[PDB]
């Protein structure tokens, strides 16, 4: 075992994250992050998850015994900790938190001094200090022990920055939030009323023990509900932690992240605001939203399955907007990480500006129609070299000109092949994904 | 091993671990938690930098058990002792090293009765802290133990250390010294809510400065502080305010001894002083135990340390005890040595009698005694050693009668204690420093 997945540390709190381990990715994540400075100072902050405490208090004193300072953010959202992080010059930020799962889940995960994820290296040589039996580090004693504060205004900086990207306010328009008793669940319904809006939230009264339960960017039904009811304008999703988005219209209907983006992308170009005219999405994202942002001259920009990816690419492009089909989106003008209710202001901006209903502006691309089925295989290396699987896609290729796409590829997350078709019809693409599932399963599961 | 006398003792992060401190935390928790449903414990501290990474690992510890935890922030330890009893919580647990220097700290814990744990909860605590592997439970999910602040706790405990005196304070100017410590904002409101007049040093804790060159053992620049601002009496704390040590109008120093007296004959004198005996170790002067004879007071003696005496006034029914250093015991008010509190006592004999500290100390009368404080190494080889060993014997047989000697290792701190007491200072001084000097020389 590795300890540092795809993002950040993970897993059930004090059963794999215990304390134990928590106080030791303090202590050595710290050190890494501290070396070279002269006046070490990390600020750290969480969801509303229960075990939120009992990590933090761990992750404080791991780091206080290095020698750094530490600031203590409170309750705010992911992006929150990155913003502040390069905003406040700290060398390292902490966000304790699993996001979208379960209450009995958390994580640790670090943004280093430009606000951006550790490089590969600090990570490696943070895991490495967790491979070895004893610890040898620094022991600073007495006057030379790390200082802790509070720094409770971190949220406030924070909402007053992102609030200041909007155009003029939000008056006339009524706005359902469902803040997944998380990160944003104080957070998103003051900025929103701030701006002037009407409310009605869902999702707000965190207990500990209730963060993304039956509510938030993953169970947005429920907001979709309230949205009728209160015949709102728009439905606003927040995951556990605020990185993810996910919209209702004034109908009802779920608005996923690449419509999401798209509404972006188009609003945008016309104001001359998306640098380079260009969107960087997964590959995951749907045809639909490739055909609707080349449509209005706008340039795909296309990477593999992680949001790494999309991040780093955006980086090097000089690129402005990104992000996935989940509601993880990019505006890397202001924000060096995903934000939900900053794309959230961005999009009840649009709303706005352009005096058109949710509905119209997400129905200004449509959506192919998809399928989607991971199959458990048993090594990936062997079926991404297994011949019959191989030829079983070639078919289908060939079947399709077009006027269709096929997507199959497994990762390291979960260890199985996701087969995905997609095409204009749902009949034939449930068929060419029934077909290579077929396959897949007789000679691999 | 771990547990001293007097919790776990140690310089923050060399010895005193984050790591360990956080074991304290679960293993305690546990301990304390196990024979109780909905489980809860409180938690403070004194002013020490270390003080905060030490809270962190404590508090994680606790809340991994299932137990809930309140926060009391800063507070001195008999504060939190008194709540522990009050808002029945199963232990209370004091983060502090009373009057060290800063790069110590210590962990200290109260049990439901507001005492220190049992010997034989101590030992299991002890008998998990060595287990190879802890398969203690982990709660997970909703079955994590919930933290909160508790911070008004500090106001409580002034609120009953308050009414246990007889009348206001009026018309005395009293001086305090904080030892920019647990007491710091306790101790001026205190006294300010009992109409006396205030000055006050050592009241701005930065987290670096705790007793250094203020607090208990420290008095003197407290002293001038008194005969500057012609001050009624000053009262020096220490960083955790278990200890008082006092100055008269004069600004004499009035030490354990002279404080223990001065409440002793006025409890005698006014019924209220159970079985007529005073708890004290062995450690106080002639003149403190003669002074107390006269008067016809039991002086009742045990070996060093707090543990003994409360052991022996918890036994005895006695209701006042406690050392030379100023921890003193009002075991009527409180379960631990109580530095404000034996304040306000001390301060309501002047008041009630309407004499000045000078006449009251003055009563007793100090005969010579000096102890001296060697920074050693290793306490074991330190005391079985050849140059240290054989100069105790030749001035042993010299003093006869007619003088006394006691050299020992401490028990919580890195130091031998070197004690003599003789008919004049002159010899005294020149018993001791003969030995230390060697002490010094020898071991480091």
């Amino acid at each position: 075992g590795k300890y540092f997945g795809t993002d950040g540390v993970r897993g059930v709190a004090n059963k794999e994250l215990t304390p134990e381990l928590a106080f030791k990715i303090g202590r050595f994540g710290g050190y890494v992050l501290t070396k070279d400075t002269d006046r070490p100072k990390v600020i750290i902050g969480r969801d509303t998850r229960i075990s939120g405490h009992m990590l933090e208090g761990a992750l404080v004193a791991g780091l206080l015994s290095t020698g750094a300072e530490v600031m203590r953010l409170g309750v705010i959202s992911t992006p929150g900790v990155a913003y502040l992080t390069k905003a406040l010059d700290a060398q390292a930020g902490v966000m304790i938190s699993a996001s979208h799962n379960p209450v009995q889940d958390n994580g640790i995960k670090f943004f280093g001094s430009d606000g951006f994820k550790l490089t590969d290296e600090q990570e490696a040589e943070i895991e490495a200090l967790l491979d070895k039996e004893v610890d040898e580090l620094p022991r600073p004693t007495g006057t030379n022990l790390g200082q802790v504060s509070d720094y409770f205004e971190g949220g406030q900086k924070y909402l007053q920055y992102i609030k200041q990207t909007v155009e003029e306010d939000f008056s006339g328009l009524h706005i359902a939030l469902d803040c997944a008793h998380g990160a944003t669940s104080s957070l998103a319904p003051y900025l929103f009323a701030d701006l002037e809006a009407d409310i009605s939230t869902m999702g707000t009264s965190p207990n500990g023990m209730n963060i993304n339960d039956g509510v938030g960017s993953t169970h947005p039904e429920v907001l979709a509900e309230l949205v009728k009811e209160k015949g709102a304008d728009i439905g606003l999703a927040f995951d556990g932690d605020g990185d993810r988005l996910i919209a209702v219209d004034e109908k009802g209907n779920i608005v996923d992240g690449d419509q999401i983006m798209f509404i972006c992308a188009k609003y945008m170009k016309e104001t001359g605001q998306l640098k380079h005219n260009t969107v960087v999405s997964t590959v995951m994202s749907n045809l639909g939203f490739y055909k609707a942002l080349e449509a209005n001259g706008i340039t795909s920009d296309k990477t593999a399955v992680g949001d790494r990816y999309v991040m780093e690419e955006m980086k090097r492009g000089g690129y402005n907007l990104g992000g996935e089909q989940s509601g993880h989106i990019i505006l890397l003008d202001y924000i060096t990480t995903g934000d939900g209710m900053l794309s959230a202001l961005q999009l009840v901006n649009i709303m706005k500006m352009t005096k058109k209903p949710l509905s119209e502006l997400a129905g200004e691309m449509t959506k192919f129609p998809q399928l989607l089925v991971n199959v458990r295989v048993t090594d990936k290396k062997l079926a991404l070299e297994n011949e019959k699987i191989k030829e079983i896609i070639r078919v289908v290729e060939e079947e399709m000109n077009g006027d269709g796409r096929i997507l199959v590829r497994p990762s390291g997350t979960e260890p199985l092949i996701r087969v995905m078709a997609e095409a204009p019809t749902q009949e034939v693409c449930d068929a060419y994904v029934h077909r290579i599932v077929e396959v897949v399963k007789a000679e691999v599961g």
